[PDB]
């Protein structure tokens, strides 16, 4: 089941808090090349996706197996296994260098178990996550993410700490 | 007409010899990828620049002008537009976001090209053949152009010139 990283400047934070702030952080993203983000190994798909914010040093990075779809129909959809999204800031590497990775890494999510087929388009559960991130809405993620939590033990929420998340097994707290 | 930049490090260099040895460094069925694709500024598939980086070694080039790529539409996976300039170097900087790419040592820098190819040509325009054969290292097509602009300036100039006597002749410059 879902499992969690976090740096323990966040350990008293609510998932849909650090969300929240994460998010008007990263802010909203015409498209080109500042602006696209990019695929490991791409160029239209990968095992990773990553996306560096235009307006701060915020990041994030988004892991599986990744389809996007560019202009064949249906048009500009994320489909594929999404499994993670790390959240944080400073970006680094790509393509050429075996991976993305995030230099200052605050929050991941791992085990999310998400799979959208190409024929749901743009209303798939992977595109609408990802994509809501790179716009700066979290909001599917949020969504999301509270399901998982609530199959685990229905005491759990995007409300809950991250610390409370750490006693009932599925956080794991890290440096800062 | 063409004007030439180059390092004083390849001052005593033939045009040809500096590309033979460039394309040697840069080197050589292989799936297209993010380690191959390069990328325009601003991009994604069209811009002011096109640039990639050797998988080999830290070799790399800018393609600059105004250029457009028609990835899946027709003709497909053509590079047309204006190229007005060609740059050759080491260590590819830059992007989009940081509002253009750079070399951290530029080494020749071939400018006022010219070149000048529609969509309708293709795959067989010469802006498309130059910039393709340098995306595997081959340099040939490019040598090719500029041989016939420095010999439009002067027959007894070619791409068997030293840089150094280009620039005695007018048509290249120390950096
Ligand atoms: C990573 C490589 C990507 C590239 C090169 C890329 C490229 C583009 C470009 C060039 C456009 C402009 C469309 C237009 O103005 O006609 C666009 C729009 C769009 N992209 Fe992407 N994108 C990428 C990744 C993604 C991802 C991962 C998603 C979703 C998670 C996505 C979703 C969209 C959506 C929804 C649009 C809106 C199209 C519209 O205006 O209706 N893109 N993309
Ligand atoms: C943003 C940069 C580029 C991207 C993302 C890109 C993408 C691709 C992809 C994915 C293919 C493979 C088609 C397939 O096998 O499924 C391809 C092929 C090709 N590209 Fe590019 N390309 C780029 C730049 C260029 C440039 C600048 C040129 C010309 C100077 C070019 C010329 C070609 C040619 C001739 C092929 C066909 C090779 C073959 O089928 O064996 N490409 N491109």
């Amino acid at each position: 089941s879902i499992s969690i990283s976090y740096s323990t400047t966040y350990s008293g934070w609510t998932v849909a808090d650090y969300l929240a702030d994460w998010s008007a952080y990263f802010g909203d993203v015409v498209v080109d090349g500042s602006n696209t983000g990019g695929f490991n190994p791409g160029p239209f798909d990968g095992s990773q996706y990553a996306l560096k914010s235009t307006a701060s040093d915020a990041a994030f990075i988004a892991g599986g197996d990744l389809h996007y779809t560019l202009f064949s129909n249906p048009s500009h959809t994320l489909w594929g296994k999404l499994d993670s999204i790390a959240l944080g800031d400073t970006l680094t590497g790509g393509a050429s260098s075996g991976g993305y990775a995030l230099d200052s890494q605050e929050v991941s999510f791992s085990n999310l178990g998400l799979d959208s087929p190409i024929a749901q388009g743009r209303d798939g559960t992977v595109h609408k996550v990802v994509y809501g991130l790179m716009s700066g809405d979290s909001s599917a993620l949020q969504g999301q993410i509270d399901a998982l939590l609530k199959a685990v033990d229905p005491s759990l929420s995007i409300n809950s700490t991250f610390d409370q998340l750490a006693a009932a097994g599925v956080a794991h707290a890290t440096p800062a």
